[PDB]
């Protein structure tokens, strides 16, 4: 189909998209692409464009782990919305190669008994990493996720999610 | 489709994925990929990436037997989840080449009369191999399976599921 | 699709799969492939990998006829399950080249006036060839089939379904 | 699809299948395959493999007509079932080159005002042609179809639907 | 698909097919095929195999109109049924190159106020042309269509629909 | 439901409707109503209103037989359309009690081996009965059925399908 | 169902509704309803409420014939829209007892060879009765439909579709 | 629903209908209605109207057994078509109470190892009883069934399927 | 169903509902209801409960005409929302008996050539009668609709939609 | 529905049916009917008619248990097929009142480690009961069921499943 | 259905159920019932059983508006869950006649430019009434809403949601 | 529906059924029924028949609470299987009136992370009451749930779930 064709073509310029909610299908497809590009050429950059409401923390953490695994830099771009795990992957890009498009919106969100155990531990780790990424203190991240704090491109550079606003 | 093209292209790099729950279909498709790579080139390594909640034991042992069958080494990577047969297949990679990614989770799991006796036989055999893979006694594999013990990447290295945590 | 794509790719390596219930359409696909390989090169082996709960005797018997028809050696491998005609077809492989992988299972199974006549003929022929295949008496075969006897790899090599349990290739 | 790729490849070897009921669509498909192969090369054999419960008489007579039309030799093979029109098209192949696989079954079967008129003509014409192919008298063909007489390879060879039983 | 693939491969052989009902859909497909062929090579013959219950008069005339328009000869073949518009298009083939297969069958059939006016002239013109193609008198074409007259191959040759019976 | 209730309260007034095409289901349903009414009172009039394109002769004949079977007189009313079997059943009403509404339209329409046989039998019986109903001769019934002759309420009164045109 | 329940209760107050497009099924049920109320009490009025896009002339004309047939008075009410056959049936009420609600809108609209034939005579009839209904000349009725003339309650009283406008 | 209401209304008059393909479902419903009428008043006739293309023998035979069970007489009426089991059930009505309407037609028709066995048995039973009902030899009933013999009402009266052609009720 | 049984029983208490959108189906159902209640007892009140997003203007007006038609008073109650035509109808209630519940909200809204004219006419009439029901100039009504003004019960009372807030 | 009406009315005569495959819903319904009948008149017989392929053993056993619970005699009739649990329930009727209709057929059929446990128990138990019911030895019950032994009415009477064959 | 049959039977006991999510349909049905019961007898209590996760504030408030409207007393019963508007309507019970079942749980949940406008006003109104109903200060109601406080039956008596824990 | 009718008729006998998975719907169905029966006659016994694979605790707790609330005794009957909450409800019956049919089976089963907290309190409270019903100590209830302990009627009577086995 046209759509897939254009993505394939973009993938040949080392440009990948997160354009939906993060879940296991998407995560796998994305990690795959990252493994491919990395395998194809370890020294050229990858560009990850993001327009995503976020989703599953587990999914996003696998993606992030793959980002970290790849030797090349990964540039990230907020294209329309980076919310929760969308924000996190945006913030997780190679430092100095994180970009917000001028009207992108960055949104923070607060994301049996053993499932709660497994959830709590990785929520904490995501909060930890988000602080590392943004330079913000961990308590700033925590409160701002509770209050569903949203950002303009400008406000987001301020806060530390991105390094550039590309006019 | 894009997704399929991307997996095919990863296949050309000898990179393979267990991305969903293990069943007869996926088993057949994985085995098929292993035989393919083994036939293409006995010498080079296959890298199997795992992010699976697992499922059926026979399905799982079918993949295992194929992995053993392949003359080349299989590297296994815990990418997201490795639970039940997902874990088993991970621990089943070539000594020296089992990797956990820093935020992966390993979950051990407790997984017509003729069916009962068939299941009892593989169940037992699965414990036996798990113990072999991990270096643990059978009895600690059984008790840890009975209770649904889960592992962080760290905890998983200690136990014997993986050889390295790769960053 | 990927799946299909590796099967085609795997076909060019002379490797084929019976990965599900042997019915009429699957039997045709399979015959087609044997014919194809046979016709491509008539003296290189074909490797048939079985993981299948069997199916109709009729379709099973069609795959078998095509196996005999084909000049080359057809090597059979029990991958997961070889039940009914999956068992029959495994056992039907070129003598010496029938294999079980260590955790494969072999299941035996008891498989209008004029349909009944047809069935009776083919059912009797099937028991007769299973005997020929395994070295067993027809008596064993019928009674084992009756009680749905099943086999591990080891037990299956003993009985005569395969010639080797293979671990490393 | 894999199924289709195989038949195409098999069709490059001048091998065609009749693997289902004979309706107008299958008949058109098959007629087309014969014309293609006869146009590609009119001196080389075509191999029709038959495993089908037969079906529509006029659809069967169209295929038959196309075999007759095709300059080249058409060899036929009873692969599983050759029933009614399937049996008709088996017996209809080039004499000397009609084969039965050992466990094939050959079944004979009895196949508005104006539809009856056409069917009556066509029915008589196919009894006539069955008799000519088999060497059996016409009245033998009719009594046998009426009582659904079926054959093993052995019985089929002797009666005259086929020339050789291959192994 | 296999079926479609075969059809395209036959187009390279300048063989085309009318093998379903004649309507707007099919008519266009078939006019397009004739146009392609005449564009590919204006001098080389096109073969049209007919097996079709006919259908819409206006669709049939569009096809006929395209046939006349093609510079090259168009051989026509009665393969199954050639009924109503199916019969018209057969009889419309290049004089000398109209064929019946031995068991082919030719059927004749009688085939808001402004709609009726339109229909009346198209109907008249069809009769006129069917009279011209067969060398029969218009009266006989009308009466014969009224009474659903049908034709064996031999009867069709005698009447004028075709020039040859192929064996 | 509304409709059902209305037909059912009309059944209490001994009024029956043939308001769609005659098939085996409508047959069985009509025959039932007739039988019920007849059973309820064997000597009160039944009123059958008709607005139907007709349909199956065999079905038409079963309703006819049942009408005849019923001790009581059956009145018939061409309410909109009485075509083919619709016409026939309108004609079959008790002499003196066939009615046409002023804008009613009567249409005459001429409607395996064993199937043809049976059909030819009742076709002839149908024609014969139509003649008897209308006083017309058989050859006129056939000739008119061939050309799909139709009738206004007036034209139909003259010909013998009805006894009165009601206002 | 409630809806049917209200229509049933209304049927008891001798009130019926043309609340949709006039087709064969609707025409059937409406005739059935007239017949029933007429059978129940031939001396008492029926109130027919209209809010209809109209429809098929034949259908509307069956309804009309049935109204004429009903002995009792039928009062008509333009409730929402009376378009086409909706207008005709409105105008067809008993002179004296034809009503439009203050915001009722009345729309005129100009509504195989045998098909055309039939249509033409009933189209002529319906024009004649619209003329007689409204007391207009037939020429004006016709030209007015040509141009899709529409009427307010007041314009329609003036033109002759109705006798009163109710408030 | 109206349809269902008149059949119910008709049950009240001890009239029942066989107006479609005889299968397990239809027979279940029909056996029920017979059992209900017999339970209602055991001394009183049940009229059965047949307009059916027939179908399954077992289903047919189940209706038959219920007919036999019911203490009361069952009058059968070929209303349009009585074919195969339709024919059988018509022929099975109480002697002297089997009727055909002027234009009824009657069609005879010739209707895993364990299935074939049970089928053979019931088939034989079906021919024998048909022979008994019509007064024909088993041989004829076989031959005719074989040849799909049919019958106008008159030809049917003469063969034994029915006792009367009824014209007015 | 319970939902319908409840409404039937409310109808029997002379209580009607506008609970959904105003499409023609609904307005028909609702008119029928008012027609019935009037016919049952011309003297007793009708209580109409509104909780509706409004909808079609013709449908609106048909209901309105019917309400004017009924001799009895109709009380109107704003149960939750009364928007567009739902508001219009609310305000159409008998003077002194238009009510709002305390947390009801009233919402104003702006509600081929020949259709346009009709719409313009209904639309103008709508605005006028709404100016008259509330006591506001047509210009206030129009402008307030243009900007989707909404009202609390208190505000609705103030503006003139209603006469009482009930508790 | 007619069907339901009839079963309902048959239930008033204390006549129940097992007419499809035994499964939870049907067993539940059947138990309910037995409980109902039993509660209505604990001294008068229930007649159970069977034509069922049987089905689940647990469901069958719950029906059986309700039969034992029910204080009144429960007569059983083999109508079409009494197979597996159908056979068992038939055999389980009050001794002296089990009936076969002359063309009834009786079939015997051989009917997560925790699942196997539970099943072994109920199976053994069901053979025991079937032995007691029929007076045969348990090991003849088992071999018979093993080979799917079937029975004619006479054979069943001989074996011990029923007490009379009714005619 | 049996379920509807029970609910209506319970309606006769002036017992009603809010047993799913409060949406518009539900609120319409519940307002209807309350109204119906009020009409049937204004002097006798209504009992409202709540087992509901709540939902729409404004649907919630429609029900509440009808509750106040009804002159009779309304008992409320926290039968299982009373969350969001479920809690609210529970607490709207006629003081003294608000009950909780021993294992009931109460939950408080924090529940276009113009949608926002209306929503802010109704949220405020709800908070005001929750305070009113329970005797807590508006600030505790809000603060306790944010974090999503849940309550056992006892904690619920204590806060003011209900008056008695009924055993 | 026959199924519904039979349950309705059973309600007159004060017999109710838990014959499927316990959930929100069923729970409400069942509480409704209990509330009805109680309201109808306060002393007369309710009889609950249980054939249920359990379900959710919350739903089961609500039913339990309605039972306790219900003035009259409730008899419980283990029909085919009482598992999970099916067991609970069975065991929750009026003491001395809890029954098991002989082939019945009692199965005990283990049934925004703040859900865990709610679920923890309620798991504990079920265990408590389950302990109290049987006479087993809390800990026995836990471990026996943990390994899925199943019981025969005999085993269950002696373990405390039921008081009597009926035959």
């Amino acid at each position: 189909s046209l759509t897939d064709s254009v993505y394939e073509r973009l993938l040949s310029e080392r440009i990948i998209f997160l354009g939906s909610e993060v879940n296991d299908e998407i995560a796998n497809r994305l990690c795959a692409q990252i493994l491919l590009l990395a395998a194809e050429d370890a020294s050229k950059d990858i560009s990850l464009y993001i327009n995503s409401p976020g989703g599953s923390i587990s999914a996003g953490m696998a993606i992030y782990d793959t980002m970290v695994l790849a030797p090349c830099d990964i540039a990230t771009y907020a294209m329309g919305m980076a919310a929760s795990m969308g924000e996190f992957l945006l913030a997780a890009g190679t430092k100095g190669k994180r970009y917000a498009l001028p009207h992108a919106r960055i949104l923070m969100h607060q994301p049996i008994a053993i499932q709660a155990e497994q959830f709590a531990v990785i929520k904490k780790e995501m909060f930890r990493l988000n602080a590392e990424f943004t330079g913000q203190p961990i308590e700033r991240i925590e409160a701002d996720s509770d209050r569903d704090r949203w950002f303009t491109a400008a406000e987001a550079l301020e806060y530390g999610f991105v390094d550039h606003i590309i006019t």
